[PDB]
DNA sequence: TCACAAGTTAGAGACAAGCCT
DNA sequence: AGGCTTGTCTCTAACTTGTGA
């Protein structure tokens, strides 16, 4: 219920977000719009999100992803999966059915059903970039189209990536808008070229 | 799931179906296509169906309405409501959430499934035309759009109306196709003008 | 399945990959394209890969070969043999049926299943160049066409050659694209001459 | 290997004949029949209408079996089944076992069979008289693998044997036709015809 | 009554690509 | 090996179809 802050806060470690340049090819599964700060992606397909830091955080550091409705009218409402996809039986064996945001590839992922705020969140332990890399990449999945009747229902959302210590304190925070659709390449091009109005 | 017969059969009482002429307007809620034998109607809106008989059946006679998928590859599936709509709580106080076809106004209505075929059906006791009238009218509601994700899923259906004695024996039968869409007038006009081949 | 990095990393030893000049003469079994960094080869045929290093590594050092899908959409998916080639009598007695990449000769070869990751890989104990030669050559086999239905399914892959300490630490890695087809000479000549567009 | 059922056309005591729909070699058709080749070109999992013609209505309890056998002699004794790939992806009919190549749409009294001795796959429906004004009974068949499926039919042509049987399985009538399951029926039929003459 | 939003589908040739004249 | 075989791409588009000036 209570709205988590979305204010971009790099913190003491210079926590920034990175994405791949994929282009609006109309055959792409996931693309990012720097102008809109928005990720257009297909249902249940891979969403590569990069983590850039000026300095390596202490071990036991985890990262948290949470979805919140963008419009102020809907902010108090928890982001859940539509009743259909919830009973679709597509679980990876790790993620709860109702959760929208999943993490594939990571073995020690945890899924949170917040006792008080009722909000859904997913966490993985932070890992420094492999030797010679510049950043850590996390693959996210979104388990419902933005237009799904019974959940997001054509309401745009934001994904909040939060860097936490082992205790759960805030270290860094960044965010980006997400549209889950059938044609990311088409809808990104359309939406970008509509911003002129 | 064994497929109920759909062959029309007027029987010993000359059981016929009647409909209202509403015309493919722009703001119409329900419209019947004689050429297609198909009823285009909005979600949860009133669908008037008339019952015509040559001779008044014995008392205790019941009228059943059942929905089946028209296409052969889907016939063996039970027609229900989408996971979303069966949880929206729009219940009229009488109908169970998962039933697609409702009857409004009729207090002596019963909502049934079948012991073996598992199919949903709604019944009302047949009442003769009040003196002056030549038929009796039943108001049906369809509680899911034909395109409902998780429900009918863009699959067209047939509504089978059967005249039964108290025991459940067949007395008469008729049927028609149903599209539950947002714009009945538009979609009926489209399908009819597409039949020109 | 943790996504293994394709970060080309020569490390402290200057680990580089070399190949034989075989030419795109139709009727070659295995050829390498320097421009594409891509190896075109026939099914189950010998693929010579030689290892170039500035300084001889300590004994107990091993060389690991692993397959991975090039595209981001499929990167999360493990690389296996098609369901058909899995169950046909191919096994040399050493290699598991599921594994795509195997090593000819080299009796000290080991194939792992990676309980946690589930990713297939094959290892060889590193042996210094024989006297006169300036590199160590390894003969690899690819046990499925790139176009194998149910397997790679026309999706291009990369082979990740990693240099490892016995404990499994990273010393250096390189990678190259692999197309397993019927006509390597034809397909290489075609793909190279298409890059001019 | 597995023994070979006879393919010889035999109309029997009831004049059992096969009928097909005239569809033409369109460039977007899903199923077409070539009278010159006695061959049906069709897409995977798409409906294949097959008609059953009889002179005299046979006794009640008589059945209709459909079975696929390889046409070429060196492959006839091999059993025809779905490729290892298509076998493992749910295509479920709601009825049909995953491994069966030939399916039947609509008919709920369908049975998917496996011979005790020949180990061959076969699909059986109870014979039902023409609902007149039809002069024949039509059956919707599916083929759940392309003829070129690696690990399956593997580009080997096949024959579909339709047999009219009594309750016990005795032969009453038998006809057959060649089947190519491809992506482009209209193209492949037009090609092979324009190759047969002359 | 239109225009838009946002998921599903289609054309036949131009190719991909494995196999056999 | 050249020719052919045979399934896929290209993929806008046009078509669904519910929602909105
Ligand atoms: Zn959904
Ligand atoms: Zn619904
Ligand atoms: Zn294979
Ligand atoms: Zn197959």
């Amino acid at each position: 219920s209570s709205v988590p802050s979305q204010k971009t806060y790099q913190g003491s470690y210079g926590f920034r977000l990175g994405f791949l340049h994929s282009g609006t090819a109309k055959s792409v599964t996931c693309t990012y719009s720097p102008a809109l700060n928005k990720m257009f992606c297909q249902l249940a397909k891979t969403c590569p999100v990069q983590l850039w830091v000026d300095s390596t955080p202490p071990p036991g550091t985890r990262v948290r992803a949470m979805a919140i409705y963008k419009q102020s009218q809907h902010m108090t409402e928890v982001v859940r999966r539509c009743p259909h996809h919830e009973r679709c039986s597509d679980s990876d064996g790790l993620a709860p059915p109702q959760h929208l945001i999943r993490v594939e590839g990571n073995l020690r992922v945890e899924y949170l059903d917040d006792r008080n705020t009722f909000r859904h969140s997913v966490v993985v332990p932070y890992e420094p970039p492999e030797v010679g890399s510049d950043c850590t990449t996390i693959h996210y999945n979104y388990m419902c189209n933005s237009s799904c009747m019974g959940g997001m229902n054509r309401r745009p959302i934001l994904t909040i990536i939060t860097l936490e210590d082992s205790s759960g304190n805030l270290l860094g925070r960044n965010s980006f808008e997400v549209r889950v659709c059938a044609c990311p390449g088409r809808d990104r091009r359309t939406e970008e070229e509509n911003l002129r109005k």
